[PDB]
């Protein structure tokens, strides 16, 4: 990688805090991130992922059209060392991060959600990933796509920065780790993608939110 203390300080700090939405290319190098990609893609060879998300369901069956198809990864199975790797990595960042993350103290996180749109014209609709407050306040993604081409491809991540009047147009290109804060600041889609197109997803918990998340919504007997 570089020294995810030199990543951390010097871009994802001041970047997150002024915009919301950081993007950093060449994260972990193109021999790491290829292993990455060769383990996600053996995981959609050998049937790991969902079917995907019914976007339109017909009245036959076999005309169902399906988008995003996911699997949850902890990043210890075997075959998924090196997604354990970017895993660990983006905890190392965030690490070296906190206390200056907004006022967040970030002290846990998902698993990993692989995801994998087939290239079927699908993409992802608007939406914001924590609108409820269950405590996700960092939004993670890394992007495995080699030599993508949204003009040909789309697949764009398009994030509405809330109260400005602009996009924010993230291709999913290969190697490229984002972060953008998961509440209401950042709805966002993915614009219909035409070939394959991997991402990997953790979110990070802020620790007063989840803890009072967990009063929210919620056991010893008596
Ligand atoms: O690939 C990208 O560029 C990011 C796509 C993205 O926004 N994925 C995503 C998936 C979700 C699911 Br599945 C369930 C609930 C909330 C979700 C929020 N976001
Ligand atoms: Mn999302």
């Amino acid at each position: 990688p570089l020294p995810a203390l030199k990543l951390a300080l010097e871009y994802i700090v001041p970047c997150m805090n002024k915009h919301g939405i950081c993007v950093v290319d060449d994260f972990l190098g193109k021999e790491t991130g290829q292993q990455i990609g060769d383990e996600v893609r053996a995981l959609h060879d050998t049937g790991k992922f969902t079917d995907g998300q019914l976007v339109s369901q017909k009245s036959d069956s076999s005309k169902d059209i399906r988008g995003d198809k996911i699997t949850w990864i902890e990043g210890k199975e075997p075959g998924c060392e090196t997604i354990g790797l970017l895993m660990s990595s983006m905890d190392d960042l965030i690490r070296h991060c906190n206390g200056k993350l907004g006022s967040y103290k970030i002290n846990g996180r998902t698993k990993a959600m692989v995801a994998c749109y087939p290239g079927n014209g699908t993409g992802y609709v608007r939406h914001v990933d924590n609108p409820n407050g269950d405590g996700r306040c960092v939004t993670c993604i890394y992007y495995l796509n080699k030599d993508w081409d949204a003009k040909v491809s789309g697949g764009i991540l398009r994030i509405f920065p809330e109260g400005k009047a602009q996009f924010a147009d993230i291709e999913p290109k290969f190697d490229r780790l984002l972060f953008f804060w998961s509440d209401r600041r950042n709805p966002h889609e993915v614009q219909p993608a035409y070939a394959t197109r991997y991402a990997i997803t953790v979110w990070y918990f802020d620790a007063d939110e989840r803890a009072r998340a967990k009063v929210k919504y919620l056991r010893v007997e008596l």
